[PDB]
């Protein structure tokens, strides 16, 4: 292409399975919204948090494929795999996978960015440093939040707990 | 009537049944709304569920008697039937007695629709859809969504559980 | 589930393909918008017609989904396909792509309302209608206009026909 | 000055010569901007474009200039270089010549945060983040667009697709 330039050829498929990444989290953000909208749990603030959440990860692999057009990368596409599980248990279960999930997707950037000064390339560092690893750590801190909290309510009588969280939190 | 067309005569007296059935349930809504009003339940969250609801159902019963006229069907009355109970129970019994009631109401449009269709009487049938089979699948969720979260809470210590549903959900 | 009404197993399992095929088609509009912004392509107009796209479909899965919840099914997930090309080719060749898409979507409709009567459920029927079916039919006439225009534009002078589309349609 | 802070003689002076870039840059930008005001080419739309790079190309120049005396560092002079060229040709030549001028701009600022770093420069290096290299590569993307489509309408016949061009998009 004839606008790309210093974009090497392994950051390109690297952010592309960044983008998969993202993407495969948005579809389990859905997965996930819906399961406390099933009746036998029936959360609406739980989905509603969740609801939020799927709309954030798209915006993001959005803002990427922006910027790889912009550099002038190649969108390459593959499977986007499906939830890894079909009930998600109890809240704190939920929030758990939501957590190891955020977890990894910090993971991502953090090898990124270190691939994107090992390959000397600061326009890409700089990219997920405004849009990106700030929204990741806020929102990770904001999981960790209620995940405390979560645990220190069931421990006494568990239905009581997950109600008023849902309802009183979100 | 000179205005009638392609309307059976079973048509006309099933419809009418449906009408004393929501006519019915209007009433045992009123009677539920000034239940949880006594003394000795007090809630008015609860009350005020039900006071909607004594006035949803007698509205889709004009809803319906206005069609009967529409298609120049006979209104037909008989007495409409008091509530089966004095004292509904707990929220969880009240709300369970509700959802028998929401069923049934559903399954005579089901009915009713499924007679039209072996009628072959299409407007019939789509009158059912716009304005009526709708409110009630969105009202069951709604329904479901309380109950078992009442459920949920019950369990643990009774009375906490039932006002902080009448308070923290309606 | 103590809020499902007449709602077949079978037509569970098949709403959730179809619940599949729209994921898949938002996907696939997705790679397909950013194709159009790959610089070597630059089309904004076609790029600004799939992205609405990528929004629309979602937002009928998530449609259906809702609807899924009401009726008490089961989400079910697998894994959502890429999209079966890299390339598009010139924009008739992506419109003609578009087009076999949308056209499976309504059969997909189409073959669920069918399996709907066949299995007498007259809600999911009509749900169908209501917001789906119809915005199938103006979007799928819409696209048509464009096909026909596009292909008497580009038998003249490739690159012409195709700028004026862009920018002058869209 | 005792202002100055972990700010290297080396940079001090890169920094200057790219100043002198940007500021040939916009100049640059002025010839090419009355070029196409030129009777015997007259295309406000291109015209007005390189208008707004004139003033763009100044502007960053400033903001450097700003940061210089905010690190402490001396503004340095010599003389600013003429436009390579008085004809510019086609406007595919022109843009090309735009676009080779953009290049060497990002690289400028390429070599200066890689200096910036091998000199442990922390305040520089994110200083050309924040206002520069994103203002570069969006417009390098739009340029390239342009670049594209332009070629894609002269190769039919040459005055109409540089006509609409000017007309339709700029």
């Amino acid at each position: 292409s004839q606008i790309r330039q210093n974009y090497s050829t392994e950051v390109e498929a690297a952010v592309n399975r960044l983008v998969n990444l993202y993407l495969r989290a948005s579809y389990t953000y859905l997965s996930l919204g819906f399961y406390f909208d099933r009746d036998d749990v029936a959360l609406e603030g739980v989905c509603h948090f969740f609801r939020e959440l799927a709309e954030e990860k798209r915006e993001g692999a959005e803002r990427l494929l922006k910027m790889q057009n912009q550099r002038g990368g190649r969108a390459l596409f593959q499977d986007l795999q499906k939830p890894s599980q079909d009930e998600w248990g109890t809240t704190l279960d939920a929030m758990k996978a939501a957590i190891v999930l955020e977890k990894s997707l910090n993971q991502a950037l953090l090898d990124l960015h270190a691939l994107g000064s090992a390959q000397a390339d600061p326009h890409l560092c700089d990219f997920l440093e405004s849009h990106f690893l700030d929204e990741e750590v806020k929102l990770i801190k904001k999981m960790g939040d209620h995940l405390t909290n979560i645990q220190r309510l069931v421990g006494s009588q568990a239905g009581l707990g997950e109600y008023l969280f849902e309802r009183l939190t979100l």
